[PDB]
């Protein structure tokens, strides 16, 4: 199904309408958009798409909530209109049922691309507690997509399946318990990251003793 001849795309739109919430001196609340993200994925290479959604396009209308399930089937039919067909996904594969209906009314030009939702616990969307993610989405002035490889080196020594179960307990993690997944995340003092990295560099005994600890903490909360 996931890795096999075939281009699978996650899509995840939680993280695209955004908003800071203030008590006032007068002891009302202001609502203010900030900049999301949609996160686009491919399970077998690694690839995310990650289209910044700057909180200018919010402009006009109430309900933002809804409104970005379509802003989000939008940006995803724009970026396979953008692909040649062979780079094209096969399938897209939605976490968030509400999604369904505005993916399906725009990609009806796309009549090989099948469509379906997911009971899976998937949350791409916590890329953001990320500092590299975090920053580059808060500090952005317009939208932009950007490319990533959320497997970094591991596909030299690993299969997609066995990366995928590593950066889904890795976000997992950090979802339910941001900081304590950060230090299960950095073992010893030296342990570091390289700039074009995502992910720490670990060695392979560390890597089990890692998964091992993430999964627990997923376990606890
Ligand atoms: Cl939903
Ligand atoms: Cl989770």
């Amino acid at each position: 199904e996931l890795f096999s001849n075939q281009i699978i795309w996650f899509v995840e739109d939680t993280n695209v309408y955004r908003v800071t919430i203030h008590k006032t001196f007068e002891g009302n609340l202001t609502t203010k958009p900030i900049n999301g993200a949609i996160f686009i994925f491919n399970p077998r290479t690694g690839q995310l798409f990650l289209k910044i959604i700057h909180t200018s396009v919010w402009a006009g209308q109430k309900r933002l909530g809804q409104l970005a399930k379509w802003k989000t089937a939008e940006e995803v039919a724009a970026l396979i209109r953008s692909l040649p067909v062979e780079e094209q996904p096969k399938q897209i594969i939605v976490t968030r049922k509400g999604m369904l209906d505005p993916l399906e009314v725009h990609l009806l030009d796309f009549p090989n691309i099948v469509i379906k939702g997911s009971e899976l616990q998937l949350p791409f969307q916590a890329c953001l507690k990320v500092e590299k993610f975090g920053d580059l989405i808060l500090k952005a002035t317009e939208p932009q997509m950007v490319l990533f490889n959320l497997y970094d080196d591991w596909l030299k020594t690993i299969s997609s399946y066995t990366a995928f179960s590593r950066l889904i307990l890795i976000l997992r993690a950090l979802h339910v318990n941001n900081d304590r997944a950060k230090v299960i995340l950095k073992p010893d003092k030296t342990t570091i990251t390289e700039p074009h990295h995502i992910w720490p560099t670990l060695t392979d005994e560390e890597w089990i003793k890692v998964e091992v600890q993430l999964k627990d903490l997923i376990l606890a909360d």
